[PDB]
């Protein structure tokens, strides 16, 4: 994967400063971005969007609701992209854990604007209990 860089000289240094795990000590590497960039192309999405914070925000917004039935490929993508998006918004995370949660807080304020469907719902969906 080498169609076009995604992170800048500055973001690159901050990208390698992001830990993959909460307790682990393994930082992030291009292998993680390059992989996603070559993945989006398979999801009918151009890798030229990852270069812009707006592109990611839009990509994640699609996988978010797909997390329910998203194969491993979807998981790795969301997690990875999540860490990248944070960088584009000049946000420094402690790990792939605090990064995923951080994106939930910044989006929470947005969901409040479109929380008309969540409430006053009238459609009993299938209920499960298998963890």
């Amino acid at each position: 994967g080498a169609r076009a860089s995604v992170l800048s000289g500055g973001e690159l240094d901050k990208w390698e400063k992001i830990r993959l795990r909460p307790g682990g000590k393994k930082q992030y590497k291009l292998k993680h971005i390059v992989w996603a960039s070559r993945e989006l192309e398979r999801f009918a999405v151009n890798p030229g969007l990852l270069e812009t914070s707006e592109g990611c925000r839009q990509i994640l917004g699609q996988l978010q609701p797909s997390l329910q039935t998203g194969s491993e490929e979807l998981r790795s993508l969301y997690n990875t992209i999540a860490v990248l998006y944070c960088v584009h918004q000049r946000i420094d995370v402690k790990d792939t854990k605090e990064a995923l949660d951080k994106i939930e807080e910044e989006q929470n304020k947005s969901k409040k604007k479109a929380q008309q469907a969540a409430a006053d719902t009238g459609n009993n969906s299938q209920v499960s209990q298998n963890y």
